């Protein structure tokens, strides 16, 4: 419920993918 | 309101921000 | 909720895989 | 949530190793 964490959630999903695409 | 959930939140957008930086 | 705690699970896993690719 | 602690350490780690990395 905090739009901070929530943010940070999400956005910390898409850095490891985005690390996962550039590594495969 | 935990200090340290709210600055890790804060530091992994700060994360993807140079990620994406450097990656750009 | 379920979607901080995948977040959690998540940033583990990418530490530990930044850590073995410079290792 | 203690694994939302751990991850929130991990992540803080990550961050002050990837700029060490780059310095
Ligand atoms: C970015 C990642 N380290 C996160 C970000 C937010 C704060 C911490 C738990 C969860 C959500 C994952 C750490
Ligand atoms: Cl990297």
């Amino acid at each position: 419920s905090d739009p901070l964490v929530v943010a940070a959630s999400i956005i910390g999903i898409l850095h490891l993918i985005l690390w996962i695409l550039d590594r495969l």
